[PDB]
């Protein structure tokens, strides 16, 4: 615990440690949801990770996320050496800057691409659970949650798959970092990774995500190798640690409750619904801003180079937002969130994210309809700026299975 900062009064203090959070065995969501309790201001101040403030609600979480000239992007993580090296594309950008950027990302990862991309997601999809389905188990995690979406992403990206073992490390490391790497470390060695790659796709440009960015037009002018490392690097990041925790946090919740399972199993036309009831519920992503100036928020003094996490996970949990935030509810009239991010800097992967979830939900849905968590396992979750589940053993009865 850091010492108190003399412009932060004392009644605002809650020590909450985003990569290792209290009620963390009650599970992540629930875990942070403790910030959001009657006896927690709307904005706090940790001393944990150095020392930041965090605001808990949706209202202070989106008007930050829109208010960039007070709360820059050029920081966005914590602890502040991690938000000091921090420096992919776009997110490190604040706006006009950013919007070149994007534009470019979008054409490797937007709507269009994923429309054509659908066939492999399904084929891919359709493949891994047929090979699972007559086996009456699984590790979800390794055996689904991590090949699938990492198969995809490293197909998009075209790159071989006996990498995914060092890049999914190196991403891990960014996310929840478990000691052996800060986050400048894990940052140089995937750029060491992508540098000659991105060098022999502009020499030799393939037809690949890759070699897209990296030949691409930013600002009237070539993409620089530079540019086109920090941002390819957080394609990786999205490709890898995103979609592979939010899978397991959607298939752990319907194995555990059959009466959610026989809704969409009854009526399959509402899986994209539910989906987005689960990308609320489940949301499972924390980053932020830095304070460009001295500021007064919402009756409380900010001072410049204040770091303010921003969690998007709680948007969608304030009851404010929605009633009875904890409880699933698949036909919730209006499901607000703030799960993939607010303002300028709003996810790009996010219907690469949404085809994965939903074609998942259906093939899962449609060949292994009835399956619980594996006799006296206890789920465990991990926190960090992407939250995740540790493990996730499943059992089924093959032959309630369909081929
Ligand atoms: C469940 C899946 C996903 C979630 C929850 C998620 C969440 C988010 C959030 C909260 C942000 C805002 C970050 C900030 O403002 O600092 C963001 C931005 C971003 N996401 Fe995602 N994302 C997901 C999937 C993906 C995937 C699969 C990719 C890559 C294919 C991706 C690529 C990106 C990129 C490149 C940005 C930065 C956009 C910008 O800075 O303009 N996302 N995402
Ligand atoms: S109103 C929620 C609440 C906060 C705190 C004061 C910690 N409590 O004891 C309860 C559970 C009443
Ligand atoms: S903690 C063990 C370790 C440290 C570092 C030098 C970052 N590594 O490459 C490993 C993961 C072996
Ligand atoms: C916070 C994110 C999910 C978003 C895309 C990948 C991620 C870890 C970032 O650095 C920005
Ligand atoms: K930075």
């Amino acid at each position: 615990l850091a010492p108190l900062p003399p412009h932060v009064p004392e009644h605002l203090v809650f020590d909450f440690d985003m990569y290792n959070p209290s009620n963390l065995s009650a599970g992540v969501q629930e875990a942070w949801a403790v910030l959001q309790e009657c006896n927690v201001p709307d904005l706090v101040w940790t001393r944990s990770n150095g020392g930041h403030w965090i605001a808990t609600r949706g209202q202070l979480i989106r008007e930050a996320y829109e208010d960039y000239r007070h709360f820059s992007s050029e920081s966005p993580f914590i602890p502040r050496e991690a938000g000091e090296a921090y420096d992919f594309i776009p997110t490190s950008m604040d706006p006009p800057e950013q919007r070149q950027f994007r534009a470019l990302a979008n054409q490797v990862v937007g709507m269009p691409v994923v429309d054509k991309l659908e066939n492999r997601i399904q084929e891919l999809a359709s493949s891994l659970i047929e090979s699972l389905r007559p086996q009456g188990q699984c590790n979800f995690t390794e055996d689904y949650a991590e090949p699938f979406p990492i198969r995809i992403f490293m197909l998009l990206a075209g790159l071989p798959e006996e990498d995914i073992p060092h890049l999914k490390y190196l991403t891990d490391q960014m996310t929840r970092p478990d000691g052996c790497m800060t986050f400048a470390e894990a940052k140089e060695a995937l750029y060491d990774y992508l540098i000659p790659i991105i060098e022999q796709r502009r020499q030799k440009p393939g037809t690949d995500a890759i070699s897209i960015v990296a030949n691409g037009q930013v600002n009237g002018r070539p993409i620089t190798s530079d540019e086109a490392k920090r941002m390819c690097g957080l394609l990786l990041v999205g490709g890898l640690d995103t979609v592979v925790n939010f899978l397991s946090f959607s298939m752990e919740f319907l194995a555990k409750s059959p009466e959610h399972r026989q809704e969409l199993i009854e009526r399959p036309e509402r899986i994209p619904a539910a989906s987005e009831e689960l990308l609320r519920r489940f949301s499972l992503v924390a980053d932020g801003r830095i304070l460009t100036s001295d500021y007064e928020f919402h009756g409380v003094q900010l001072k410049k180079g204040d770091q303010i996490l921003l969690p998007q996970m709680l948007s969608g949990l304030d009851e404010r937002e929605n009633a009875a935030p904890m409880h699933v509810d698949f036909s919730r009239q209006k499901v607000s969130h703030t799960t993939f991010g607010h303002g300028s800097h709003l996810c790009l992967g996010q219907h690469l994210a949404r085809r994965e979830i939903i074609v998942t939900l259906k093939e899962w849905l449609t060949r292994i309809p009835d399956f619980s968590i594996a006799p006296g396992a206890q789920i465990q979750h991990k926190s960090g700026i992407v939250s995740g589940v540790q493990a996730l053993p499943l059992v089924w009865d093959p032959a309630t299975t369909k081929a």
